[PDB]
């Protein structure tokens, strides 16, 4: 397996007081294996956890972004965030596809712009309850992720880290198919270095209860956590990549 | 007679820390010294240090967006993480998210109505596009805009609305004036003679030190949201044309 990563999506969350309790136990927890742990503050607290957060095996990420400044009133660019030092960026995440019109073709054109720009991204993908009870998993999934592919260079993989979302909800079984659906796709476009070195993290429910066994199948690298990774529990995901 | 005037900065998704910070000194050099109320909108990114730095006791802080509340919207910043962080002054309705990002009047009147009643000052934006314009609707759009804020206010929450004119379709001062005429008679046949003399409406479209004098002049104008001139020394002569 690829080196994995232990991701916190903050989503639109917390309070000055309680992210800076949260930053100073990460500042106090000794990560001691390959893993890169990754935190997504929404903009607002990127600027104090910058300040906060100390600890050496953790990365600043944004929770979404456009491409360039501009017009754009109450959106934030990859420039700006590059000004900023920030290089991961989370895109394509299932709640902007339902709430804030992220379509595939929108997505891909911000994945392909923030790899060139040299960001690491963490693209998101999942199918829906109606179109996975209809058998169309393989379908969905891989359209988002052939849109996205379209793009991209052979170097700019290195750069991709592809997140599962069972929007349908899972088990590690389910799961795991759904991986190796995924990095299939890859190994036969892009071949078998590409796909061996693609992290793809499992985006569903997790918790420090469901973390291990999540973490022990064959193509699951790591996790892009939601509620869990605003509580002390997140230090126990991120034991669970060992 | 007229209220307290607004010149307000809309910096939209621009800047960087550099370029920012000596903006900001500039607004905290510049001695302003008649009523008048000061607003800049910098990037939720930029909103920290903004905070940290800006001093001119005229100037406010706004956000350019807001969700109304916390939750799972990965990627969105809640009125109540702005209001934690000391935000009180929210810019919504832009005539850039309507028109990118899905924002529905329905939608701006939700989120206005949440600001309101969370304590922030609120600039509404309304405004009518070109094909609107030349269609006769300008009227029945911007109307409509306000209307859909409206019933999701009461009386009591004006005394923190502002609303500013997008000319969405470029205007001459009476083009304007036309439009802040029409909206404020709206207001004081809904809300009343009160509510409407100390409502702010704030001219949206293209300010200028040039011409910023020449639209305050108007009846039923009370300053300006201001866009790519505010990222300049320019915006200066822009507060001062509200005096």
């Amino acid at each position: 397996k690829p080196q994995p990563i232990a991701a916190a999506n903050w989503k639109c969350n917390g309070s000055q007081q309680s992210l800076s309790e949260l930053i100073d136990l990460f500042n106090s927890t000794s990560i001691n294996h390959d893993v890169q742990c990754v935190v997504a503050p929404t903009f607002l607290h990127i600027p104090m956890t910058k300040a906060r957060l100390t600890n050496p095996k953790f990365q600043i990420a944004a929770q979404n972004a456009i491409t360039r400044s501009g017009a754009f009133t109450g959106e934030v660019s990859l420039q700006i965030l590059k000004d900023y030092g920030i290089s991961w960026v989370v895109l394509g995440h299932s709640e902007r596809r339902a709430y804030y019109g992220e379509t595939n073709e929108i997505v891909a054109d911000k994945v392909a712009a923030a790899v060139a720009s040299g960001f690491h991204v963490i693209v998101c993908v999942g199918e829906t309850n109606e179109e996975r009870e209809a058998g169309r998993t393989a379908a969905v999934v891989l359209t988002q992720l052939a849109a996205v592919a379209q793009k991209l260079s052979k170097e700019a993989w290195s750069r991709v880290v592809i997140a599962y979302e069972p929007v349908w909800a899972a088990t590690p079984q389910q799961a795991q198919e759904v991986h190796e659906l995924l990095r299939r796709w890859v190994r036969s476009k892009l071949g078998t270095d590409i796909a061996a070195q693609l992290r793809i993290l499992y985006g569903g429910s997790v918790t420090a209860k469901n973390a291990r066994t999540l973490y022990q199948m064959r193509d699951i690298n790591g996790f892009l956590v939601g509620g869990a990774s605003l509580k002390p529990e997140f230090v126990e995901i991120i034991e669970a990549t060992k």
